[PDB]
């Protein structure tokens, strides 16, 4: 018998798209603040097995570089996923178009990203859509991974399953998802962390998509690093990007090896 907090007022929009939106919410009492993803389960096909799968995965999660799940309310047919509020905003907005950000800052964000991904992969979960818009800064300006709407489980019982499904955001997607039927999930997330890195350091994405029909991508395979955005990236992290942006997912650097990378371990 103690009523007053858990009734949230939708204070303002944060980022709306085609599924509802996200609202900063404040408890009418505790004054607690949270992010609320609004989503109407309209019909039954692109939801009954979409938003539900997202809640399922959010419950498994618990790491400091992963946005927190505080429950959900499915009263009628509208879904409210109470999620951790990160007043720092999206990593996207700290990237100065065509400039990026101070290398030290990028290195710190990359470490937190790697810690988050290391965490996820360890519990057999793959995000499948890592990008600056999905990476948020909390009140301390520390990076946390969010939106697991496209995420899934690939390992468990100590057994790894292979993927084949083609999802994600083009510019940030790995080539195997465009030329292979099946593929390991971990290598894809790493590839995407590599694109985020490029963006933080260069303030621009390398290509529109990873295909030989894309010049920018072809130039990369040909080592034309005198071309943007590479020319804007110091040789140390560029050397790491060379290890991450490898077409053959079997020859791609693993996370345990990125942590052994010089630039990665460099005191900046
Ligand atoms: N799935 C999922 C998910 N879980 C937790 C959160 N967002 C999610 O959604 C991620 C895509 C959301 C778009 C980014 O949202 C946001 C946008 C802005 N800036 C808005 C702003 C404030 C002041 N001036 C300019 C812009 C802020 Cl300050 C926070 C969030 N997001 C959150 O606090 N939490």
């Amino acid at each position: 018998a103690v009523p007053f907090v858990e009734d949230w007022d939708l204070v303002q929009t944060l980022g709306e798209g085609a599924y509802g939106e996200v609202q900063l919410a404040v408890n009418r009492v505790t004054e607690e603040a949270v992010a609320v993803k609004i989503v109407d389960m309209k019909r039954a096909v692109d939801c009954p097995e979409n938003i539900k799968k997202e809640i399922c995965i959010n419950k498994m999660l618990n790491h400091e570089n992963v946005v927190k799940f505080y429950g959900h309310r499915r009263e009628g047919n509208i879904q409210y996923l109470f999620l951790e509020y990160c007043s720092g905003g999206e990593l996207f907005d700290r990237i100065e178009p065509d400039i990026g950000m101070p290398e030290p800052d990028a290195q710190r964000f990359f470490h937190q990203l790697m810690a988050g991904v290391v965490y996820l992969h360890g519990i057999g979960i793959t995000h499948r859509d890592i990008k600056p818009e999905n990476l948020l800064l909390d009140e301390r300006d520390n990076l946390k991974i969010s939106d697991f709407g496209l995420a899934t489980v690939f390992r468990y019982n100590n057994r790894e399953r292979l993927l084949n499904k083609m999802c994600g955001t083009l510019p940030y997607v790995a080539p195997e998802l465009l030329k292979r039927r099946e593929f390991h999930a971990e290598p894809v997330d790493v590839w995407s962390c590599g694109i985020v890195l490029t963006a933080m350091l260069a303030g621009e994405l390398p290509w529109d998509q990873p295909s030989d029909s894309c010049q920018e991508y072809s130039d990369w395979k040909e080592k034309k690093t005198y071309l943007n955005p590479w020319k804007k990236i110091d040789s140390a992290p560029l050397a790491l990007l060379h290890k991450i942006l490898v077409e053959n997912p079997s020859a791609r650097i693993t996370i345990p090896d990125i942590k052994k990378d010089r630039w990665y371990n460099k005191p900046l």
